[PDB]
């Protein structure tokens, strides 16, 4: 039952929402409301039936893998929303700012195949080879994203004037190459010198911020509540096996992270959760103080938690080997 | 035609060599004898069969545009190859960097389409869709570069190493997009700034030189000859108002520096030698001292003779005026 009830209407303004409890017309739904109601539709003259029309031209051209899938981009996109209530971000941005944060969100991991960047370059595959293994994902999610908007049925833009157009495009691209996690410590790096005296009308202050916010939003899963983080891992896990596998049988170099013998589902998170997430969601903190109490505070009960979870896997290896 | 003569094989060692005498079939025979005569065929182990076919591929993979075509590609490489032994280049570079700086410069623009990036990114092409306004065209001719070293008979590299064909790979990608002018500036500034203390043992001091030096290859028609310099004037000029005519009947942006109503032959020549070839060439004889008499003193000539020819152009236009 696609029609969503007031109450779920509400949950879904918080970074508690359940987002497993819903099939993907539900959640096209839930995005579609989110367009609506942060005056995107209004202020962008989108036609509301494009609008619909659009959100499945994206979903099709998301696929069925383990983590990278139309429910991860709901995620963010979900996610990106709570962060526009939570931190008041319609005080500090423009209109143009909230529809390339959302856009981005929605569409910075479009036709994702299931193997990263590091697979695509050490196999030279058609997309390593086609982006000179430069950011060759993100820049094909890009790609699909705006192939998507060039069709007329499916161009939520199709009433914006050219120089608006321009300006989101550039906004998008920015954003969606920079959830590459290669560039985690160059966009961290940048940041906290920008942070050293921050300024909300310094226009590349601002596009670091906007960089920060999504990168935050697309590795967000563990900032939600246990029964709703913890089922992410096994997706994660479940799909980096996928490429080790392969990776083993062609004979191409494996991630220690991604290797069945080594890693767990609490080693995969209290490194991520203490050295990524921790650190960048402190910086953000700064800014809005409102953040820590609310994500700040799951991260370190995470933390806590996966560290125990590590103490029993650990106590349990030393029955096993002979 | 094809098996050159010895005293061809002294004159293409220099930038005094007439580029329009040879066909198809001696241009490649040329750059073919480039390959045994600089030492790559030897020290990398290229099997000299799969070297013409990759040559032959690479020809087919250029379009028969009036400026962006083989004969292009040919004065690039060529032009390459003069520095190489009028700048001492081995004495100062690797044969893997000698191999990155031929292979670039050859590949450089592979299946050029004839209409800039600025047109690319305002029509909303393919590629500017594909490569997200980012550097469209250049990004391409990389791509098409290792589509055909991905073929095993057209695969120069087949004999080297994984860790050498990364490392060939990352350099070539470095110079092919450096030659987008778009960053002539920015280029330009970066080598300057090493410039103010030059360190060859620098890696990235030399990463510079390199793109500086296949730019100046890319651009260096004017260095040549005045017979030889005079005719691509007209090529570049053709290619050019091809775009602008395009540009007029589709409603796109038109460039002044490219409208058949505004721009001579003269007017396309000044400017462009006296602020782009100069100061670039200028900064690299501090470094190769000889350069200034062998490809400044022709720029300088150049510069003269079109600067007298605007003065002709300037005076008949007052004889017309009612
Ligand atoms: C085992 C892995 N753990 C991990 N990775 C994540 C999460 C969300 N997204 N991701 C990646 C990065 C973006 C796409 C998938 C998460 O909750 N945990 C890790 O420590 N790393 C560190 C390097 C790499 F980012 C994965
Ligand atoms: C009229 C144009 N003149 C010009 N352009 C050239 C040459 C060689 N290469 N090129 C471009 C560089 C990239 C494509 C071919 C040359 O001898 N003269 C100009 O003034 N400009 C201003 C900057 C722009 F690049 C061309
Ligand atoms: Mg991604
Ligand atoms: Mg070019
Ligand atoms: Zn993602
Ligand atoms: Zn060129």
């Amino acid at each position: 039952k696609y029609l969503l009830s007031p109450e779920t209407i509400e949950a879904l303004r918080k970074p508690t929402f359940d987002v497993w409890l819903w099939e993907p017309n539900e959640m096209l739904s839930c995005l579609e409301h989110m367009y609506h109601d942060l005056g995107l539709v209004r202020d962008f003259s989108i036609n509301p039936v494009t609008l619909r029309r659009w959100l499945f031209c994206v979903h099709d051209n998301y696929r069925n893998n383990p983590f990278h899938n139309f429910r991860h981009c709901f995620c963010v996109a979900q996610m990106m929303y709570s962060m526009v209530w939570l931190c008041s971000l319609q005080e500090k941005f423009s209109q143009t700012d909230i529809l390339i944060l959302m856009t981005a969100a929605i569409c910075h991991d479009l036709d994702h195949p299931g193997y990263n960047n590091t697979y695509q370059i050490n196999a030279r595959t058609e997309l390593a080879v086609r982006y000179n293994d430069i950011s060759p994902l993100e820049n094909h999610h890009c790609a699909v994203a705006f192939q998507i908007l060039a069709e007329p049925e499916c161009n939520i833009f199709s009433n914006i004037p050219p120089d608006g157009f321009k300006q989101i495009r550039q906004g998008m691209i920015t954003l969606i190459l920079a959830t590459d996690m290669a560039r985690h410590a160059e966009i961290m790096d940048s940041f906290k010198e920008k942070m050293e005296n921050f300024d909300y009308s310094n226009e590349e202050h601002m596009t670091l911020l906007k960089m920060i916010l999504i990168k935050c939003c697309d590795i967000s899963n563990e900032v939600r509540p246990m029964e709703v983080a913890e089922p992410w891992v096994d997706c994660l896990l479940e799909e980096y096996f996928m490429q080790s596998d392969r990776e083993k049988s062609e004979g191409l170099p494996v991630a220690p992270f991604m290797d069945r013998d080594k890693v767990t589902k609490a080693t995969a998170q209290i490194g991520f959760i203490k050295f990524v997430l921790i650190p960048m969601f402190e910086t953000v903190t700064k800014l809005f103080p409102m953040v820590e109490e609310i994500m700040l505070q799951p991260l370190w009960e995470s933390r806590d938690r996966y560290e125990e979870l590590k103490r029993i896997d650990d106590a349990m290896k030393e029955l096993q080997k002979k």
